[PDB]
RNA sequence: UUUUUUUUUUUUUUUUUUUUUUUUUUUUUUUUUUUUUUUUUUUUUUUUUUUUUUUUUUUUUUUUUUUUU
């Protein structure tokens, strides 16, 4: 048994480790590329990674959509504005997959302060699981991105995972009901309708048990 | 491990707080601009705060609307009325983000006096739930906004959190379904329709669990 | 990459700022034009704009069209007729585009006053919508127009845009149902005839959803 | 497997980039006419780019149509007229196609400025998809068109994209309509009739789903 | 009786905005109209399913009063 049918042993068990990447992370790849784009808007590269912190922890308290308004500029640019390196991010990747990448740096960063996502309440979650209440909250236990070097303080607990799957269903249903399933946006198709639907149809619930 | 690749260690917990900045509510950058306009329009400096704590309560009476008639005028202005304020925060960013910022400010100073906002009978609300009978009572635990001195009075709690998240639903959806879908405003599209829907189909009902 | 292929970098986008101009409103030189008839027919320097803002707001009561009949004197001339300022405007630009130039102006002034458009019934405008029941009503959010010191009261509400779109599709499709397609207004073409069509092939629909 | 036939292995692939062109947008050989013809008029070649930067921006507040009249002087320019300078550019390619070429620029400064073009409200847009409000958007996202260095601010929505692609319809086919049939202008076709249709023959309507 | 295989499990989408006012009266509730006739036959095949056509251009301005009931 030889080439694709070759058997293993367990040597590669105990030798052999994969380096974990993931599609929902930002790549190695896509983060020179970032890096190279910050440094040629003079980004200090002295505070590169804290100036990737300092907006990854902004986009717990506002959304990672593509479509969200950066408010201020963090302490590690060099008042380089965060809708300015979020615009460079978008060039390479999603924001929302940059922001996975720094998961658990986040996380760990508001819990050691207990400062919780700034809108959760806004967000419909219960005060005990408000700090699960930012999306890219998936990527804390993802291991292709950033883990601090002594681990989490907590995990999160499975009432944590439970809200933020359900805010989950609720956040992406409520943005599919104001788009539309128009396979084209020219106005032979849409008919000058925006989601082609009327306000009571496009009301979204999540069916009780 | 050095650029956006590099691990944070624990003196980065330990000693960087996030100033918090929301979306959502009017930033640094706003508040600024309205007190250029406000002392243009001889608000006085020495009761700027008070002037915007008087609109904000009186906004929880009324709504936050951009087509929100103001009534009165407030003690804090040198008669500049309600209406000449809010105008001039309209110019700047909603009227809504503005009363965000002064949230927990409102919610103090209605549990202060027992005075709950003025129409939440008309809003359908319970009266053990009056108290969050207010639009942008979202912002009340928002860290971005102004939280006063020795804190809240009172947290908002379960159930009112309840009541608001409902009452949000129920406006929002008989704001939208008063509105239409059109992508145009162009008669072409319209075909001279407000709504493009009739009566019976423009009923808002939350569905029954 | 230099002359017209330069990249903006941006410095150009947090420095420039284009000054807006619009050729649906009365430009700059258009105005200085007006300013030096006016003067020579002694309208006086020191309420030259209050003779405009009433002219205009006479033209929200009655139309802005070319062939409009202006009524009386306002009180900010001396004695000079709105009819014989309309004249003047006229040999320069059009009177709408005048209008536009001060729609901010004018609608600021008619919700102060709670002073609807004179002709809001017979213009077919429902009582909920009739304060976008004049022409010039698109001016009131263009920013070359003349924007008051402290802004909007109340912006036009979605409806009050659709009312407005609605009555602008069948006044101006009558209009044109009163005019003819003929290329040429000689005998030999027209035939003597004012539309050259009936009045039953003349009749302006607008076509049901 | 050769000539024609040959197959591509994946050397291609990773090595060899596509300069993209674009038959929508200003070629390079369109530009380089543009920058021998302003340059004789005494246009600064330290400002060109800038020049025509403020050029397009104007022509987002009215349009790109050959017959489109431009209003006034930018300030980088030696005093040279928006008017010249667009002159100057139909006699290489067409204005709409010099607009695409800088349409992510405009985008950029637009969304920096939070200013949006200026007849928006005329072109029937609702207000939250008053930014897709000019022609050429479709160049945004062109790659063929000038990008800036850091990037998109914001992309353009699906809301957008649906509310400019029906604006282009309706302003299209009303132009059409206004327009003829007639294959020939000679008045042995036409027989002195600009469109050969009467105004109730005429009506643009998008028809409703 | 037949129907129980395979395929389909990735990404993306989670921001903002929208929450005011107005609209809640009156009128409209009778009578008439309910039968008969019409239900069959015929018509169910063949042929027609390829290519071609998808670019560009066109999106500004002007026109919205009065009169006519």
């Amino acid at each position: 048994a030889s080439g694709l049918f070759t058997i293993p042993d367990g040597d590669f068990f105990s030798t052999a480790r994969a380096i974990v990447a993931s599609n929902a992370v930002a790549t190695n790849e896509d983060l020179s590329k970032i890096e190279a784009i910050w440094k040629d808007m003079k980004v200090p590269t002295d505070t590169m990674a804290q100036a990737a912190w300092d907006l990854v922890r902004h986009c717990a308290d506002v959304g990672s959509s593509a479509q969200t308004e950066m408010i201020d500029t963090g302490p590690y640019s060099n008042g380089i504005s965060r809708a300015r390196l979020a615009a460079a991010i978008k060039e390479v990747c999603t924001l929302r997959q940059f922001c996975m990448k720094y998961a658990p740096v986040v996380w760990n960063w508001m819990l050691t302060n207990n400062s919780p996502p700034a809108n959760w309440q806004a967000q419909g979650f219960k005060p005990e699981h408000k700090f699960a209440a930012f999306d890219f909250f998936n990527g804390v236990t993802n291991p292709a991105a950033i883990m601090p070097k002594e681990g989490l303080i907590r995990p999160p607990s499975e009432a944590e995972m439970n809200a933020a799957q359900t805010a989950a269903f609720v956040k992406i249903t409520k943005a599919r009901a104001q788009s539309n399933d128009f396979a084209s946006l020219d106005a032979a198709v849409t008919r000058g309708r925006i989601t082609g639907t009327t306000t009571a149809e496009a009301v979204v619930t999540l069916p009780p048990p």
